[PDB]
């Protein structure tokens, strides 16, 4: 019988008493493997008050206390890796090793985000008033929310708690509902350790109930949500009712531009990699190449062997796959019609391009040629595993063509000039670019998308940063 | 015949060619001083065009050059001084010292602006990874609009247009429409000095049209305003539609706290002035003021007295009064209706609360006692000069009741006790919380309101970096 | 038989092949507990060349792996700790209770400094050339050395030792010849763990020829010392044949100020607890206590019963005192005369005074009273437990009193009253102040005094960052 | 009659009452041109005593306050800068074009560091303890003093003394005895513009006696030198019987290196203006230049022509030359003999080496060819206009042939490869890397060496920080 999971608010796990579930299915198979309840805004204001009616005495604990705190769920996180690892491999379709990469990333990235409780400094400003001191202080935004993707769910539960906690700030969060499995497993470990109530909340459902709820009630000082541009835009609309704050990450089309003196062994492999990351089902992976003239002929060889060798099937009963299914039915007919598009318009397959048909989503890579910069499939944020290729003779094109977008988070260049690779940087504009190596951003960075890819961002000192504000004392004699 | 204003697009003046024209109107009169036109979103288009069109250039100039243009700016405004303060106590209505005071602040802001050129700093992280150089740039937004009230009109410009330049951006600026003569006087000088064209454009019109499009224009990387809640709401759910960023200061309800051991003398002169700011038409100034039971009686006399001797009049024909008319009609009638409305719930007209009639829009000082934190006067931001008092016993009650408040700019406290002091400061969740002193934000600080008071801040470092985004590059081998 | 020490040079302990040896002498019976070789400037020699050896392949691996090195060196004290407090007990005379604090906050001191690792950032700064950037990044400085004090030996090492290797450089250790074997087993954990040969090493000997060699071997990139102002000229001076740069922590005359409105039972523990630490032989701690008369009467009376109840006596059979023996027979000698001296000049013996005459090296706690500021007393570092009283009537008096020392570590005040805290904050000279609590600085604070008192300082970020050493790279398009 | 110029003490110029005065001479001609007081200890404890008396008013203003006398000073340089110049290339035997530059950029280095006034933070730390705050202040060190090199006399002036003032130091300077004119004329400038008595001292006279006492007097918080490594280390001494920091910069001996991919034009146009600074007689200039075989016999061929075209001469009656003599006697000589040893010792002169014998000091650009990295003139800091090459074939060689010396201030590549390029930074051990352009410190910048090329710094935000110092504030409730 496929479990039907309770809600975590304030402390303790509640039964859901509605006649509505959500049933998550095993995207390899199609089969019920768990259910969720239909949440309602009712649910998602009991988690918020729980976490209001617990903020201030949790600012109130010293930061090492708060970080102490977080070690615990890490630790926990990491007792139960195998277990956890599998529930997002179940739900998500990622394959194997990516999953249990996830889950030790996920644990990793909490320790880190812990350390900042000593570290994170206020400031003192000379004044101009003869004996006044003018202090600034940071402090917790007070209750936040978090509305997670599909991709990567386990990861960015903490990329949006452990930063949010630290600073003094309660959270509730809602999974997607097509990967909520692996949260519950979080909310365990957060039961089991004994956190304050109220700190870390789960409230279950959909973006339309749940999700609106959790960005337009006036006790949440910050709403932080990860997910598609159209989604993107909904939950800033709502949280302007309230100037509420929003921090968003809206994915992208990543542009990776390879030179005539390029590695060209690396770059190639580079970009495979960044692009069949969880079948291409991420943001960060190249979506967009440009090779130019010189190199290209030798580029789209390699690369289009280096693709053919990638299998896909069900993760959980193939560890010799690089490739899962796409999350659901709705992904995998998006990707046909924009690799059908394509092709109408011009585009020349060279590999795949014909969905799977048959239990699960399966889509297998695809490579298209002779693409032009015009084509929708270049402004078009993709989902599947597809690599649109488009030659180009100067760098000023490739840079010029890499900008030509409404998405600004990731991009990539390959080359070994000193004078490309400053123009390059100095050219893209793009909150992160990557030269000679593949897409992968650093717990120490700052993950932050430039137009519509965002606003505000995650990671590192910048990301704790947006979970605090300042209060700047004038003291007088 | 009052003078009918064009248009600053691409570096020079346009003149206007609609039909359609907005009467700018003298508040101390009622006398038609000029004319602005009606402008449409067609006319916001063309000055964010042209800004585009410019950017890159002026983001490529050295810091210092651009630096070296500010300069040029302030000086000119420094020469047109008194001109230009003429312009603000004719249009604005505010009396001859503060319009002064504002040109010269003006002057002071761009300069104090202009000295980050070689001051804001990027960042080089270690990485994880052997021979790899994390470098996170400092990059500028692009294009930026300014949206500005009618309160310090002409200082707003640079609050704005300073920290956009020097960091790169280029700016479209659209003045109240109450409030556009200084604006255009700015613009002159601007034109003067030959800032490059396209960097700096001015355009005309209501908030409905030319300010929705300076919200809403997909090339736009970031809306900044200043004005009332409503119409933040407004804009932040346009800016919503491209996920462009905003930069929001919507006004207040400054709590003021006296304990039993403050400096009597010194409290009732800083929250005259603080109130009485600008007619009170300011956010700034004290509108919320607790005293405690102790010193209550002593405290509310002395207030009495202060205020009942501030004279208010035509601010071009005396140069003896501490309060001119309020902004316009609009403004009088909601001053009235929220003391009418403080009366009839139980409040004790102690002087004043009764408006003023004949021409002009005058609103004598008021001062309300026996007042209730219940009472909608103090959940309401009022406009003109009334002072609301409520006593209190404890500290704590003073600061649960500051606290109580959907604003979260500026606040205030006046003790000699080292206790009282540390735990206001640490219990007022406010943006600013000035001790033993009148509110005046200083240009190296950060005015950043809470909850619905904004969203990021302006003044200072911080400022400054609301018009910077990051770029992160991983740099392999 | 009393254990004869090898040196740790090279990843390996080296037999001593000398005929010459020290006495290590437990200071509570004055038995002989071990021998170290009685080192030569050819034995310093030999572990720097080595550290210059390891150095560059140190500093080639991520930080992040070198705070992983450090991680395993805390949890092997831990694993150790009883072991080494004992070591601790045995060899500094200090009680179990302190002995085992400082074990336990080595071991918390060394992880809070690993998580330096991925966080001490370059700068990327704005340039007046059109294309050029200036890249200023941190790197390791090389050889460092650290000649460590008999007060807190376990802890100094970590102190310095932490902050060096994090950072990339490799060190060479000058335990004190009066407490060593604390030392050794934190070598014998670095070679249990396995750290790369050369990265830290253990040189045993005295000040006059290891000490020496550490100053001025041109391959060293900087010393650290802490110890008395004597041995830092000594240091400094041999430090300036080779422009050597200096660390430098060489104690004080810790001033304490109540005033008459201070929370009595308070202050009267602050300071008993602060003076009594570790029998006194630290430097933290109130050596120079001013109270004002309206309040003196009463400090003095509670002040003489608090320390009356001090027990002292071996640190090893009794648990139950609060300070064991003083380090040496000199150390003894030293605080009788300069009490004599004392006495002789007009102090006034409350309490004390009288030197124990036996097996061991014990002062009684002792209260001078109707000390003047000109009494040498007050301007020289006594080193028991000593505490000389001056009455003053205004806070003027007190900060020029506490100001009048060649010495500028640490200080502090007890009052309740803003205007004197703010005052005393801008009026004492001093690396710290501690207001209304004991003296003890936090392990993220910045440990350094001003004038004669060191330079340079340690711990917290700034304390990371004397490691470090800026490379400004002006790269040209 | 050569005027005999007078001390600048507390406010006033003070005439010299002592028999003993010392000659300064036009190193172009020989003649005297003025004197100096032969000062003594006594005289400079009258400048420190009066910096002590005006230090507390002083740091007690405001910041901005000292800004606005910085600006005043700069403002009285523009004004007198030809005749300022002029002094210039009269005692330093610098050229005209090379005076006029120093003289405006210590005017704009001056009015940079005024902008620090509102901009150095001190910071807000979090505690580990409950309601406690941990508040670092920045603190002026109190009396500074400078000792200044004849090389860029007047911008050291500014360089050690704006950065100084900014922070509320006061400070006592002693310049060159073969260059105080133009120090004289900074000193009316000051007593002008009437900057506080007692902030700015200029005290006349030679190292041994008014230097020394200089570094040596207990009431100095800090000495600031620039000049020989010799001479820094009596310094160092000096100060180290009080524990006085330091502030050095001792020069070097810049390598330059020249890869087969780089620009040759370029190359040879940055190399011979570096070394031609000033006839050489500056430090920043490439001292070593170390040429790749492949492309060794075009640069040299090159350099040698540019090199030829050097014209040497009076810098007052010819304004088309690029040199002028050198500093003095001694300084010719140690050119000499330093050549002849190279010459003897294998080295090949390919242009030059042969002084000038006659009125002035006068040396050719000299050109020495295969010279090897063993040779004495690759390890000497040389003074005048020499350049010896040698060839080398990987970087590797090159890199660890320019970190084979006990300077490290500065140091050049030019190539146009990415590695080659991150390969030379992160292999280079100074504390400035040019690439691809000639050597020139920004302001913005921070100009440390490394080794024995110095301590501590100048220039930029870090360099203003060696003017201040922490305060750490506990403050517990």
């Amino acid at each position: 019988v496929p479990v039907q999971h309770p809600m975590y608010i304030d402390g303790q796990f509640v039964t859901w008493r509605g006649d509505a579930w959500i049933d998550v299915v095993n995207p390899a198979t199609e089969a019920v493997i768990s259910r969720i309840p239909d949440g309602q805004a009712e649910d998602a204001r009991k988690a918020i008050d729980a976490a209001e009616r617990a903020q201030p005495e949790w600012e109130a604990l010293p930061a090492i206390e708060r970080a102490s705190w977080l070690r615990k769920i890490s630790a926990g996180i990491r007792e139960r890796a195998s277990e956890i690892s599998a529930l997002i491999v179940e739900e998500g379709g990622k394959i194997q090793q990516l999953a249990e990469v996830e889950v030790a990333f996920t644990a990793d990235y909490i320790d880190y985000m812990a350390e900042w409780a000593r570290r994170y400094e206020g400031e003192i400003i000379q004044s101009d008033r003869p004996g006044e001191n003018i202090l600034l202080f940071k402090r917790a935004l007070g209750v936040t929310t978090g509305i997670l993707p599909w991709n990567f769910p386990f990861f960015l539960i903490a990329r949006k708690m452990a930063p949010a906690l630290l600073t003094g700030n309660t959270i509730v969060i809602k999974p997607s509902e097509f990967t909520p499995n692996n949260a519950i497993a979080f909310a365990k470990i957060v039961d089991e350790i004994g956190l304050p109530r109220g700190v870390f909340n789960l409230v279950l459902g959909r973006g339309e109930t749940v999700g609106q709820e959790l960005a337009g009630n006036p006790k949440v000082a910050m709403v932080s949500m990860t997910g598609s541009v159209s989604a993107g835009e909904k939950i800033m609309a709502t949280a302007a009712k309230n100037i509420t704050k929003v921090c968003l990450e809206l994915g992208g089309k990543a542009p990776a531009i390879v030179m005539d003196d390029a590695d060209l062994e690396l770059a190639v492999k580079a970009i495979v990699d960044s692009r069949v990351i969880n079948s291409g089902q991420v943001c960060n992976c190249a979506e967009r190449v440009y090779v130019q003239k010189g190199i290209y002929d030798q580029f789209v060889n390699r690369l289009g062997e280096a693709m053919q060798a990638v299998q896909f099937g069900n993760p959980a009963e193939r560890n010799d796959i690089a490739m899962g299914p796409l999350i659901n039915a709705a992904a995998l007919e998006r990707v046909e019609q924009k690799v059908a598009r394509a092709v109408e318009e011009g585009a020349r397959v060279a590999f795949g391009g014909k969905a799977v048909e048959g239990k699960g989503y399966y889509y297998p890579p695809t490579l298209l040629l002779d693409v032009r910069q015009e084509m929708s499939i270049m402004h078009e944020e993709t989902f599947g595993p597809v690599l649109p290729v488009v030659a180009f003779d100067t760098l000023e094109d490739a840079i010029s063509m890499a900008n030509d977008s409404d998405y600004g988070l990731t991009s990539s260049i390959y080359t070994q000039n000193l004078n490309v690779a400053m123009k390059a940087i100095k050219g893209l504009k793009f909150g992160e670019t990557y030269i000679n190596r593949e897409n992968f951003e650093a717990m120490q960075g700052f993950h932050a998308g430039w137009r519509k890819s965002g606003i505000g961002g995650a990671d590192g000192k910048h990301g704790l940063h947006e979970y605090l504000q300042t209060q700047v004392v004038y003291l007088q004699s």
